[PDB]
């Protein structure tokens, strides 16, 4: 039944045609079970052993790299009897690399806790229903419950399905709806219909939602919806499909892969445009069965030269080290790519209760009557320090430490708070902190009495376990609580009947201690406490009291105010009907006013300063809470979201107010307003979505189950350490210390890491640019293979793979948190830098080829072979009278290819030094700052020498250890790339922007 809250109790029974007295018939259960299904959220584990491997090769650059491997494999059979020592190594290596990068990712992604499974923990196993089978209550499986079942719930039970309340058996039905609102405050329910068909969950006070637990009371109701048709089902549904969108950096890499395929499939064709002059002459020495292989030998040569392999290993390494670095800053990272994304955060959507606050009710203000004289009435106001449930704090009279035991009014005030209280305080020995037992608004009273200590009970020597209820127990020893007149809706108040300790039952001295809403209580007061004396409640007195409650109730404070009064002469114990709540108000009349306490969920001390740091960083903070707007706006003023006296008429909306706005004005409101209160779980994710339509990298912080849809939807989901498991499993990061200042340091790292990532991304790509040009020349000019598609691999894995990771330890800027967040669409290479790295790629491509061609023309151990005959390396064993010189097997020798490799390697060792900064010369900024970069380089060099000397290594790379004559030439070609960029750096900082 949709919108059962809008219909009456009798209208819901008619919808299913079920008797409230008997229940569903076994026939009715059969039909409903087939129609609506089982009351159960569908489990979901998308990650399987096979499907996690398939998605690894879904990358475009992987597909291109894969094909080459296939091609490499095909072109390995055909080989002579002098070079057949190695043939399958290149394809084998490509395949191995492909598997390794893919395999590592799975291990760093498969290890993920399923959020839906955690959500199903809020699904009870058993349920209590009434059916036509047996007259007694049947306890069956909760999944066997169907819409129409007459379900009974009691105190401590967990609500199985979304239920329309039929009858409340107890006086009141208190319900904890923290899974939907994020507030643990008990909600008093009723059976009256809620006319508004668009009312939110906080408004549906006649409904019982699945997953929630009964705080107190017994009730009977009818099932409205089951399974995914419930409010907790809507949470489950929003936690499916594409859980996380690609990071802005991944979008840049995906943009790179797309345009890279447009180039390789054009350059190969560009070479095809060149090879025309050879097809003219009628030659049958190289038909179509051999002349087409030349295009596949350059395709795989351009593939490994274009695709920046090794980069997935460098990024993963840098991100893994960044996690451990942030781990020491109490920041647990569950998703590595979210690190880069957090640095680009411009908007932080935050939760109020438990996140911005401590989720621990604290009484901070209280006043009693000072003196009364006619129209004059002064008060004794006090302030209480402490933001936790712990008995740590003092009472302040005009910001002075004054003992509460002196004031007789405070002695009676503490007495009421101790007795008229169904809750207690407990010290968790495992966690080492004080926790509440019962109602939060009641444990606050327990904590207050402990702080006050009106009888000066020596408690500084008691253990923390015994300290919890020390001062409260002292008061209990004075007054024996006979019984309590439980809370009523017609009263908005609660009283307890107490007799003096060690006294008869027919004795005189019993008292009733009342606690409730200020309006109703004060109106039922006819007297006023002045210390130990009593004066009549007059006009001016009542008005003065109501005035202060008005101030504490609304304003910069906005406190939950409770009035405290006692019945000096209560009815006799026998003349009080306890089975009738309608008579309780008459019992709570002729009261004597004592005092008023004010309580609130206090903000954390490190929040206001943190938000300011976010504002200084160019990041705005928005509050999205399920709490009421009144406290929401107040807390916003307390932490700096709103001004102390700023007009926020059009800067704060409720859930219902937000739903009334059209889609256009809703999207706009997310950019204007900063406070959204009394919202459903779906509202939070919708606000994030709207902000993501402005291309804003938005983050989400929370701790509750109702935050899960927003935590998942946002780019960076942040969960509190002392929060729910659902919140953690649906988040990217977890604040272990529960500090909001941790986020500031996390963003600082996120910006610092990316800047270092912004360097070796350029370093590896610029290397690949020089490799493509190198292959483009030798393929379209006539020269033999200068660099084979096997050497490049080791270059883009070990030679360049090490200095790239070494650039991840570059010293970050000092003004990194004084600059607004970078644009998500900001390109890595554009403008002058696009031309700068274009010249470098052309230099490396030229330098490399020249080196291999230097071993021919101007050589020392090579045959003088000029350019007029060097390009025709194919015509040697088939054309001798026009070409002979020396040996025929010289073009495919392991000597000139090593010369090109030695230059390429040495250049990248120099290019790594140029990649230390964007527009800062090496002369100005010392190259010896990063000791790690020198190190990567040295290791690589040795490796570059290790790959030469150790004979079983140049066997597969076709290399040769250069002598003094050949090496020295390398330094004379690679080194002037330093001065090349150096000028380019000077121009960009003297003609553009430094
Ligand atoms: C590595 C091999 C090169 C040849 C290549 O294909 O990359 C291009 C291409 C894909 C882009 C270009 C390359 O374009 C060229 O260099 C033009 C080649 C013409 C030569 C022919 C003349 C005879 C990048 C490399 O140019 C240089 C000059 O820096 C910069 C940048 O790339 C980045 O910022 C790195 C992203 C990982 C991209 O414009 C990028 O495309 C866009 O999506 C970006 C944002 O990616
Ligand atoms: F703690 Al909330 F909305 F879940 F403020
Ligand atoms: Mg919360």
């Amino acid at each position: 039944m949709e919108a059962a809250h809008s219909k009456s109790t009798e209208e819901c029974l008619a919808y299913f045609g079920v008797s409230e007295t008997t229940g569903l018939t076994p026939d009715q259960v059969k039909r409903h079970l087939e129609k609506y299904g089982h009351n159960e959220l569908p489990a979901e584990e998308g990650k399987s052993l096979w499907e996690l491997v398939i998605e690894q090769f879904e990358d475009l650059l992987v597909r291109i790299l894969l094909l080459a491997a296939c091609i490499s494999f095909v072109l390995a059979w055909f080989e002579e009897g002098e070079e057949t020592i190695t043939a399958f190594v290149e394809p084998f290596v490509i395949l191995l690399i492909l598997i390794a990068n893919a395999i590592v990712g799975v291990w760093q992604e498969r290890n993920a806790e399923n959020a839906i499974e955690a959500l199903k923990e809020y699904e009870p196993e058993m349920g209590k229903v009434y059916r036509a089978d047996r007259k007694s209550v049947q306890r069956i499986k909760a999944r066997d419950i169907v819409p129409g079942d007459i379900v009974e719930v009691a105190v401590g039970d967990k609500v199985p399905a979304d239920i329309r309340i039929l009858s409340i058996k107890s006086t009141t039905l208190r319900v904890d709806q923290s899974i939907l609102t994020g507030e643990s405050v008990s909600v008093i329910k009723h059976t009256e219909p809620v006319p508004d068909p668009r009312a939110v969950n906080q408004d549906k006070k006649n409904m019982l939602f699945s997953g929630t637990n009964i705080a107190a009371g017994k009730a009977l109701g009818i099932v409205a919806t089951t399974g995914v048709s419930t409010e907790i089902g809507k949470i489950r549904d929003q936690m499916a499909a594409t859980e996380q969108d690609k990071t802005p950096l991944q979008q840049k890499l995906d943009e790179f892969g797309e345009q890279l395929s447009k180039v390789i499939s054009l350059i190969c064709v560009a070479v095809w445009l060149i090879n025309i002059g050879h097809f003219n002459d009628p030659v049958h020495g190289g038909s179509w069965i051999r002349g087409a292989i030349y295009y596949f030998k350059i395709a795989v040569a351009l593939a490994v030269a274009a695709i920046p392999e090794g980069l997935p290993a460098v990024i993963t390494t840098c991100l893994a080290l960044g996690t451990r670095r942030m781990a020491k800053k109490n920041a647990i990272v569950r998703s590595l790519p979210s690190v880069e994304t957090l640095g680009c955060t411009s908007v932080i959507c935050s939760d109020k209760t438990g996140t911005l606050t401590t989720n621990q009710m604290s009484v901070c203000k209280m006043f009693i009557i000072d003196k009364v004289d006619g129209d004059f009435c002064s008060l004794n106001e006090f302030s209480i320090t402490g933001s936790t449930y712990a008995p740590e704090g003092e009472v302040l009279k005009n910001d002075k430490p004054i003992r509460s035991g002196q004031f007789d009014g405070l002695v009676e005030l503490a007495t009421i708070c101790a007795l008229c209280n169904d809750s207690s305080l407990d010290f968790n020995e495992t966690k080492g902190v004080y926790e509440k037992v019962g109602e939060a608004t009641e444990t606050a009273l327990t904590t207050l009495v402990e702080k006050m200590n009106v009888f000066n009970t020596e408690v500084r020597n008691l253990s923390k376990v015994e300290r919890a209820n020390a001062c409260n127990s002292v008061i209990r020893q004075l007054m024996k609580k006979e019984f309590t007149l439980e809370f009523s809706r017609d009263r908005k108040s609660m009283s307890v009947y107490c007799s003096p300790a060690k006294s008869s039952r027919a004795a005189v001295g019993n008292k009733m201690f009342v606690k409730g809403a200020p309006e109703g209580v004060i109106d039922r007061c006819n007297y006023v406490r002045v210390g130990t004396t009593r004066v009549p409640m007059t006009g001016p007195v009542k008005e003065k009291i109501l005035s202060v409650i008005k101030e504490w109730g609304t304003g910069r404070d906005t406190l939950r105010c409770l009035a405290l009064a006692t019945r000096d002469t209560p009815p006799k114990r026998e003349e009080m009907v306890l089975d009738d709540s309608s008579r309780f108000m008459e019992y709570e009349t002729d009261l004597t006013f004592v005092g008023v306490v004010g309580m609130l969920d206090p903000p954390r001390k490190e929040v206001m300063g943190s938000i300011q740091l976010c504002r200084d960083a160019g990041i705005r903070v928005i509050m999205i809470t399920g709490d009421n707007k009144g406290t929401a706006i107040a807390i916003c003023r307390r932490i700096g979201i709103f001004g102390e006296n700023e007009e926020v008429a059009d800067r704060a909306y409720t859930g219902r107010e937000f739903d009334d706005l059209p889609l256009a004005e809703q999207r706009e409101a997310c950019r204007r307003a900063c406070c959204f209160a009394r919202v459903e779980p779906s509202h939070k994710s919708k606000i994030v979505e709207y902000l993501q339509s402005y291309d804003e990298i938005t983050a989400m912080t929370g701790d509750g189950v109702n935050d899960a849809p927003a935590l998942k939807k946002a780019e960076i989901g942040i969960a509190m350490g002392s929060g729910t498991a659902v919140a953690k499993t649906a988040s990217e990061m977890v604040l272990a210390d529960d500090n909001f200042s941790t986020i500031v340091a996390a963003v600082e790292e996120g910006r610092a890491i990316y800047n270092n990532m912004k360097q070796f991304i350029r370093y590896l790509i610029s290397s690949n640019v020089g490799e493509v040009v190198c292959i483009f020349l030798t393929a379209a000019l006539g020269l033999p293979e200068a660099l084979i598609p096997v050497q490049l691999l080791w270059v883009n894995l070990v030679t360049d793979g090490l200095p790239a990771t070494a650039l991840g330890f570059n010293p970050p800027d000092l003004d990194i948190m004084d600059r607004p967040p970078r644009s998500p669409k900001e390109p890595l290479i554009s403008g002058w830098l696009f031309f700068r790295y274009m010249a470098i790629g052309g230099y490396v491509g030229a330098a490399t080829v020249g080196a291999a061609a230097w071993w021919f023309m101007y050589a020392e151990d090579g045959p003088g072979v000029t350019y007029h005959q060097l390009t025709h390396f194919m015509q040697c064993t088939e054309d001798h009278p026009h070409f002979e010189g020396l040996d025929c097997e010289i073009f495919e020798a392991p000597e000139p290819m090593t010369m090109a490799l030695s230059v390429l390697v040495t250049i990248e060792m120099c290019n790594a030094l140029n990649s230390l900064s964007e527009n800062q010369s090496l002369m100005r900024m010392p190259p010896w700052v990063n000791i790690w970069l020198l190190g990567s380089i040295c290791l690589s060099m040795s490796l570059h020498f290790l790959i030469l000397y150790v004979d079983p290594l140049p066997m597969i790379f076709k290399l040769k250890a250069l002598d003094l004559t050949q090496w020295l030439m390398v330094l004379k070609i690679s080194l002037p790339v330093i001065g090349l960029d150096e000028i380019l750096k000077f121009i960009a900082r003297n003609y553009l922007e430094g």
